[PDB]
């Protein structure tokens, strides 16, 4: 039941909330059953940072209180799901679409917790996509691009981030090297992010399976 | 002899690049916009202009110039575009106008990128000018924190949102030694959409209007 073993990391990353801080809040499914057990402590904390539009209306929705990450100088604790997430806390995110807030709030946080099922770990990185946004007038210049970078790009058709833009799903990229390849795409003009996570590492890797919770970091 | 005056004559310069049936790169600005007034004379020689701005898209379509979406181009021959500083290496600082991320992207897909300035554009060294920085706009405090590591002064430039919904951060004193990994430290840091350093895709024809005439720079 992978539902019940998301709750389980969830749970989890509530023993790392102390009283009166900022959390940051990231997205997806895992990070959903989360919000729900931040809601029982609310009245502990002072305030979430969002990582997207999406996340943002499920904290209010709880009474959760929402602050703009430019107000916020410390903010000590973002916790996030992921895609795939290896031993060394490198992970492949933006399945849902919201990798570029995502990396931006990761970056402010000090400590990074990543809560996933016991699926989402891997030992080498490549399998899941490399969401990619892009400037829409840019997509196909883009995607000429990551071509070149031995990636094959699938416009993901349909969908725009929170930010306006459009995501190239990538696939077959080497990640021999992945702190040079997450530069590679960042450099190409028109890209505004994209899913590598491998110069700003999970911290924790809380891994929820049938025995328990796990810290595989 | 007018700025005007000497923009017009690198206007006029630009287009003896222009060969029938071409898709034509369009900058921003007010050079590149006496340009724009300079293609529309010539208008049914031109298969469509791509453009760089939302403004410019609206002065090409006002003199009755097809426009296209970049997406349906991949042949591009030319792009004409002015900068706020370039040398004789065809390096450009620019962005003063808040474009230069569509900029940079339809430079990037044109083969030959023109560049029409007045004199008062060149310089021996880049860096007086500010570089322009794209900025998602959640991360301008994160953002402006990482470019002070990196030696620079930012300044938010208030109350201007780009055409893609992002804010500038006009950065002043950073250094230019090694231009072409600036303009990618920049751009690596999370929330950085782009920037005006252009080290990395130079201008091929640099040409500069003064009193005597047009002189190809480069
Ligand atoms: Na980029
Ligand atoms: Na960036």
């Amino acid at each position: 039941h992978m539902s019940e073993l998301k709750i389980k990391a969830a749970k989890a990353a509530i023993a790392y909330i102390e009283d009166d801080m900022v959390i940051g809040v990231g997205t997806g499914s895992t990070v959903n059953f989360f919000i729900k057990e931040l809601a029982a402590i609310k009245h502990k904390i002072e305030a979430c940072v969002a990582s997207s539009k999406a996340t943002e209306a499920l904290l209010r929705a709880e009474g959760i209180p929402v602050i703009d990450l430019n107000s916020v100088q410390d903010l000590p604790i973002y916790v996030d799901g992921a895609d795939e997430v290896n031993e060394r806390g490198e992970m492949i995110k933006g399945g849902g679409g919201a990798l570029t807030r995502e990396k931006i709030v990761a970056n402010v946080a000090t400590q990074f917790i990543c809560i996933v099922d016991e699926s989402k770990v891997v030992k080498r990185l490549g399998e899941f996509p490399v969401a990619v946004e892009v400037i829409p007038m840019a997509r196909s210049f883009v995607a000429r691009q990551i071509v070149k970078l031995g990636g094959d790009p699938e416009y993901r058709e349909g969908f725009v981030t929170d930010n306006g833009n459009i995501i190239l799903d990538v696939f077959n990229l080497s990640f021999s090297t992945p702190m040079a390849l997450e530069d590679s795409l960042n450099v190409i003009p028109g890209v505004v992010e994209n899913g590598v996570f491998a110069k700003r590492l999970a911290d924790k890797v809380l891994v929820a399976s049938a025995s328990g919770v796990n810290n595989l970091k």
